[PDB]
């Protein structure tokens, strides 16, 4: 599998502090052939992140529209994201689930819209602690997989993270021992679902809390492709964790 | 009061066509020390309006977060707002309440965090078909706006909006005359919620239909100070729209 690294900025950056960000970044030489390195700024940040990023980089925003154009004061389309060329989005965040009510049925909406503008789809989903605790975590990630699976027509073309919500905010940890389980279980309901190739042509990230120190640990699983990197993709740093998938 | 004219483009537009709208836009001419006309594209868009539009033109985004800087996949905070020089941020779109859930509480949010980050805010509100039927458009104009007006200190820097929802997709039709017998009501709610001169300062824009048919009959009225323009806003006779108001 091409490993894939994402930087997901959250709602974070300034025009300086992306300025001297992606002045690092452009320094690694890496190959975008051997590897995908992605960056999720801010929409208002979308043009002059790109803009400063090397093309090696590629680039997506953090959500798009169920809906497509038309009257949805706020959102934005699939199909203004293929007009500007964004080529990534992601959608099912837990952030969005979180505080923004976001449905399974909303993610398989966002999916199609996605896949039908040729926009390439970073999909998250995960159990909460309370979930975990009950011994829910297959159950819970069954369901939420199953909501937009079936949608996927190209592997290459759709990334799914696992965000262990359980081990988000809680004062909880989880090892590379436990994300290596659920990744494989993952890669089962997709084998499940859409056949045996098909699940190891899929990547599947890890999007629990990833910094410079556990990011080879979690990458070195056999079913772990990479990582949707939130705060230390803030940081210049972030090349070295892009260094652990080269 | 000085007029303002705002366009909410909502979730339309492709760089070429916005390339020409603008084109059409910049070829009025008008005195922003006397109107003022704001631009609301969508966020991903926003930076090649503002570079096409003449400072004649102000901008704004058509949604902002109730959230300040940090871990909120898809929103963008007024922080990031005002490092952008974003001026204007529309709040309360009834198709936010519509279709993402929006409440008071929300708006009042996103306000306080628009006005601690000296952005200026176009604030939406407005009763139900079902709410009028049944006589209750004071009351429940009342409570909207009472759920934020409170923290307005500078009743130049928020501009609220009328939309008579009653009037929208419903067959039914709001004269000028029952627009503005609601901006004056909306007028004196803020004069005994705030006070006298508050009230004869904020502006109060219709936002129902608008067009260049109707343009003129609503900006006539006593209590109209502008609009909140829809679909006519992607037209490029949207500048006769504005020329109503000069
Ligand atoms: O990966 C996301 O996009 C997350 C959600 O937590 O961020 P972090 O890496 O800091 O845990
Ligand atoms: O966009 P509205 O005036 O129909």
């Amino acid at each position: 599998r091409k490993y894939f690294v994402a930087a997901n900025w959250k709602c974070n950056g300034t025009l300086e502090s992306i300025k001297s960000l992606t002045n690092s970044f452009n320094n690694l030489d890496f190959d975008p052939s051997k590897l995908d390195v992605v960056v999720f700024p801010v929409s208002v940040h979308y043009d002059h992140t790109r803009k400063l990023l090397q093309s090696k980089f590629s680039t997506g925003i953090q959500n798009v529209s169920k809906f497509g154009n038309g009257s949805y004061t706020g959102e934005v389309s699939a199909e203004i994201a293929k007009d500007l060329n964004i080529e990534y989005v992601i959608i099912g965040h837990f952030e969005r689930r979180k505080y923004f009510h976001e449905t399974d049925e909303d993610v398989r909406e966002k999916l199609q819209a996605s896949l039908k503008n040729n926009l390439k789809a970073v999909v998250c989903f995960g159990e909460s602690l309370e979930q975990r605790e009950q011994n829910k975590t297959i159950e819970v990630i069954t369901k939420q997989v199953k909501a937009f699976v079936d949608l996927i027509d190209n592997f290459d073309n759709v990334i799914l993270v696992y965000e262990p919500l359980w081990a988000i905010g809680t004062g909880k940890t989880a090892t590379p021992e436990q994300a290596q389980l659920v990744h494989k279980e993952i890669r089962k309901i997709v084998k499940d679902t859409c056949g045996e190739k098909q699940a190891n042509q899929i990547r599947i990230l890890y999007g629990g809390s990833v910094n410079t120190e556990n990011c080879s640990s979690l990458i070195q699983q056999e079913d772990i492709d990479g990582f949707l990197v939130g705060n230390a993709s803030l940081k210049e740093s972030f090349v070295d964790i892009i260094k652990s998938a080269m």
